């Protein structure tokens, strides 16, 4: 009927940042939100970075092994900014497989978005042989639209923190 | 929105045996069912036992730590038959407070029942301070129903068996 609250699912807040050209030295548009939710492996902790989706037609979906992502890096040097990937839920693979490639290449935390057709819904992630980094995931939406503005060529920078806890039944 | 599927959740197989008085000697009527489901916390292995409520108006919520139950015996000893111990959710305690007690009582297993109004519906049970005995959830209606057999003087039997999974969530 309704398997909800089996265990907690904890959400996350974001805050999410656009870098916009041509209107200020300054200006950035920023949305303070609580939407997403950590996996149910992740690491409960804060983390930040700007964020970067795989590259190329059309391997949103990193299920590819040999997935690459173009990451800035420190002025100067080939160091790495701190980083999270975004990358879209289905293609095949597993969110266990997408979080693991995504902190092999050296990303502080993975936001997996849903697919097209869910709208704003979110669901728990299970991914025991993912541990490493934060892992959250975030709807449809709100991932395309982060997503095409960084194709558009607008950096979006995102601060992932703890948030609350949902469950589980205890009476 | 929606966060189903968290973690795993087992459902139940419950064959329900009721030992009809006056209409031949061997009669029983019986409903073989999935519904219902293990606790979280619930050892996954079959059990089997008479049903028996908690005792008295109206202790059905067990959260009295001195509830009593009237056990049937073994014949010409004092020993307890394998039992059920059948309690109705809710009255300001816990799964586990509930599921506890069943266990202290000598119940190899404990029943649940949702309560009033919640019909047929069955949720996820979380009790980790209560692991010594099968412990499952099933609906008000189910509940209520053997409930009123068993104060008729009816004997309500139960085997309780592993069902199936579902979830959690991997891609
Ligand atoms: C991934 O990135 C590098 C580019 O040199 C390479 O290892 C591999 O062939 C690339 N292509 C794809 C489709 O993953
Ligand atoms: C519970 O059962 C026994 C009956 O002698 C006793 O320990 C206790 O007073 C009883 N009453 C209630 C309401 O639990």
């Amino acid at each position: 009927g309704a398997m909800d609250g089996a265990e907690a699912v904890w959400t996350a807040y974001l805050n999410v940042s656009w870098r916009v050209p041509h209107t200020g030295v300054n200006r950035t548009v920023w949305e303070l939100s609580e939407e997403g939710v950590y996996g149910q492996d992740s690491p409960l902790e804060p983390v930040a970075g700007v964020l970067v989706p795989p590259d190329g037609p059309g391997a949103l979906n990193a299920c590819n092994p040999h997935t690459n992502f173009t990451v800035p890096t420190v002025w100067g040097s080939t160091v790495q900014v701190s980083w999270l990937a975004l990358i879209q839920r289905g293609g095949g693979c597993t969110f266990a497989d997408k979080i693991h490639l995504a902190y092999e290449r050296g990303a502080s935390g993975a936001v997996i978005f849903n697919f097209p057709g869910t709208r704003n819904e979110v669901i728990p992630m299970s991914h025991p042989g993912a541990v490493d980094i934060v892992a959250i995931m975030i709807g449809n939406l709100k991932g395309t639209k982060i997503l095409q503005s960084i194709q558009r060529g607008i950096q979006v920078t995102m601060v992932i923190e703890v948030g609350k806890k949902h469950g589980p039944w205890v009476n």
